[PDB]
């Protein structure tokens, strides 16, 4: 179990160690053979090395089995040419490992239904994993242009693009509740038709997973009316962007959300929140998203599903008994982490 | 005030007269000079004439100033070649009048916050009008195709297309709270950039209306977290499809929703619900969407904003004191209508 740790900026060093504290505790209890090294990345690497993703770090993620990544960026580096912005270092990283699926889960932890914008009865039991295609579709499609008179962009998908990301959805589903909803616009668009027939054909190799197709306008409505009905959702790039963002508001606190990216190379697991530099070093940063990034790593990078679930329960419980300040509580980074470990035992 | 009335199918005859009863009452009180005629349309016209939009009806909407339309279709006609399906008659109608904007309002009536999927505090005061471009964008754009290997569709907009639908949003806003949010994907797409700069330029002729730009992924999130913040939203075809459908679940009852379509020709105002043929002639159909279609006609077809608002309040009140069966009540079509008229006085 070889993990490259890229702490990043702002609160990154704090919350990433909070996750390492949890990974070490499991390493000890279960003998996971955890071996990790920490590399420079983001703003700190610019300051130290002159660039956000220096060669030792690139080398280090190349050799690792998973990357645990803290937060990156901050006003400190907003004034840079974007060949060396923190943002661009993030892109090279995911590009260097050819990560073509983005995994974004939204989950209303029991007893935290009050945070939801949804009525308590609808928020309860929500646990949806959106699988977003990352590399293709309209964000990248040609031809594209703009005129005095008109502009155009092309939503375009090749079979292989549709095939990869569908395979990761089915394998993810295998680890959860084995239901996949593929989302398209097959009733109006060729691309929708092509996506659907392709995912239907891919699904034949996964007899143990249930497959269902929905239109993007309908899935949008289901995510507000009955979001507890979903397990894994897979869709193209722009749809998956909208539906990820829509699903992310359901729990009522963005600081709680982890994120993974999978592909041919070394997978990247990171919290969705930012650096929050203002509080860097105060010891109050909520480590929840980082710890749940580590659980995502166990599940998706190493297949240790039962441990990922053990970690997720420890934080569900910790969130109730020692809520961090941004859930109205007074638990600093360390006190919260300690509560998690208590339940890990 | 010359209205062509196209009752349609199923519950269409019932709910459309419930709206006419309300229009007559106002005609009497205010001397509006209401003159209307009822034309065959939809399944009934197929049965009577052999087609859904026969020539007397086409003639009749041509000469009118607004079309008040009931529901169309039903299993009775599901087995038809779609050159004469009810659905297609609907298309010819909107095509024959060149209606290029779809207006879909979502509104949580005071005291009906309990129906919302949203927490009561978030649902309260929601009143958003989505203005959807109807004729353009990816649903219609070329080139488009599909291969063994790939499929493609083109999101394409000309300046004039962006200009019309923006003008109707600004004029709609003028009648409401004078805030327009244009929704694009300007941070990734040319088409987003082009839409945005065009709407910004159109907005200069409407100094009295406030304009704000949002991305589609963000507007999606705002519609769940803070939907009471919106007044008028204008966006392209596929986005407006998603955001219309998303906004439509906010009130918690689809049977309540009206719809208008505006263009160069005679405007069409219709309930969003279907024929519900099973209950046709029982006298229990909820006329709310039809009556609120008539209020939409007053506002958008004739500019009678204060009357539209008077009608909307009468039904807000009627919904509380004599709820129709589908709001848990026992009010049939006539009893509900009567309650509306009581408050119209």
């Amino acid at each position: 179990m070889k993990v490259a740790v890229l702490p990043g900026d702002g609160i990154g060093p704090e919350v990433t160690e909070a996750a390492l504290k949890v990974l070490r505790a499991l390493d000890e209890a279960e003998g996971l053979g955890l071996a990790y090294e920490v590399f420079p990345f983001g703003g700190a690497a610019i300051d130290a090395f002159g660039e956000p993703f220096p060669e030792p770090t690139r080398k280090g993620v190349e050799e690792a089995e998973a990357v645990l990544l803290g937060s990156v960026g901050g006003p400190k580096w907003d004034g840079l040419p974007r060949k060396i912005s923190p943002e661009t270092g993030l892109l090279s990283l995911r590009k260097s490992q050819d990560l073509f699926a983005n995994l974004r889960p939204a989950k209303v932890f029991p007893g935290l239904e009050r945070l939801s914008p949804l009525k308590e009865e609808i928020a309860r039991g929500v646990d949806v994993l959106i699988v977003r295609e990352l590399t293709g579709g309209i964000y990248f499609g040609e031809p594209r242009g703009m005129s005095e008179a008109e502009a155009w962009n092309t939503e375009r998908y090749s079979k292989p693009e549709v095939e990869r990301v569908a395979r990761v959805a089915f394998e993810a589903a295998r680890k959860r509740r084995k239901h996949v909803v593929s989302v398209d616009k097959a009733n109006v668009l060729e691309v929708g038709e092509f996506w659907r027939k392709t995912v239907e054909e891919v699904g034949r190799g996964y007899p143990d997973v249930a497959l269902e197709h929905q239109y993007v306008d309908a899935a949008a409505m289901h995510l507000v009316r009955s979001p507890a009905r979903f397990d894994v959702v897979v869709t193209g790039n722009i749809f998956g962007d909208i539906l990820s963002d829509l699903a992310s508001v359901l729990p009522g606190s963005l600081g709680l959300l982890p994120s993974a990216s999978l592909g041919r190379g070394t997978p990247v697991f990171e919290p969705v929140h930012g650096s929050a530099p203002d509080i860097a070093g105060k010891g109050i940063a909520n480590p929840t998203a980082a710890i749940l990034s580590a659980a995502m790593m166990l599940e998706h990078a190493f297949g240790l599903v039962e441990l990922a679930r053990k970690v997720e329960d420890a934080v569900a419980k910790a969130l109730l008994e020692t809520p961090p300040p941004d859930l109205g509580g007074s638990a600093g980074t360390e006190a919260f982490t300690a509560t998690v470990l208590r339940h890990l035992a």
